[PDB]
């Protein structure tokens, strides 16, 4: 378990796609960001992170994310959050789509990161096994302060569950 | 190569989501559904499969899949062709999503299937790597009858071009 030693970040990348207002105000159609795990922490006091198996499935889609969403607000201003980082291994264009259907205007205390083939989220042992082989990330929550992870709870069962993954305990941790 | 040889089904399977018009009379509001590829073609006299990279990246969506949804009647209205199979690494539920988006309204002849990593692109040979490992699907087209490769092909530049994987190139060789 990873809680209270040092973040793992390892070498691990993430892309997400931009959503904004002011850009929209400003024409551009965009291109997968690649952002190193290492530096997006080290360059935040704040990180929360959460897993989600699969965007569009129900479970994400109506039960744990939005959840997220609604909260940013109280997240980013009263809990001097600096980024809630959406993850799953689906790519980065289904991710910006999936986001933009949920609701989301402004990626800049909001991103929804791809972890390819899931390598990160396998490596802190936060993955969900779906067969032959193939690897999607699991139902889970993780908050860094300072470079050290104060929280991290994986769902038991993530295909239908949301608890410990869900942003209200988050909360309670913060 | 694998065009005028059996179809290399082997006993790999996809996933999809069903959509329907009978069933908004009937609201089911569904899961994956299973179909071993072997069984799909045995059962069906014509099939037009096809291959994408990244559900709800812009060639995809724009350039490359509204053409087989274009021509999905004249298909299957003048040119015998029993299932369309759309082909993504992605995850169903992105899948059903991106296909209602491209206005899909019934999965009757057409059929957005997840190939999970990528397991049955790789094994024809019509994959795309993408990095770490991990695979998209190319950019490719395949037609098969009675059970035999007819028509197989695969962009070179699968994130730009769409031709011999194009509508047009499939109903061409019809």
């Amino acid at each position: 378990d990873l809680v209270n030693k040092k973040f793992p970040a390892g070498d691990y990348k993430f892309q997400y796609i931009a959503i904004s207002q002011s850009d929209a105000d400003s024409e551009s159609c965009k291109m997968p960001q690649t952002v190193e795990w290492s530096k997006l922490i080290s360059e935040n006091k704040k990180v929360i992170i959460t897993g989600a198996p699969a965007a569009f499935s129900p479970t994400c889609t109506v039960s744990h994310i939005p959840g997220y969403i609604n909260y940013l607000d109280e997240l980013v201003k009263e809990k001097e959050v600096d980024q809630v980082i959406v993850v799953t291994v689906d790519n980065p264009f289904a991710n910006q789509a999936w986001a933009k259907s949920l609701g989301v205007k402004d990626t800049t205390h909001i991103k929804f990161a791809s972890d390819p083939g899931c390598a990160f989220t396998k490596s802190i042992g936060f993955e969900l096994a779906v067969g032959d082989g193939v690897y999607w990330s699991g139902r889970w929550a993780m908050v860094v302060e300072n470079g050290i992870v104060t929280y991290a709870a994986k769902e038991t069962n993530p295909g239908t569950d949301v608890t410990v993954s869900s942003v209200e305990s988050v909360l309670a941790h913060l």
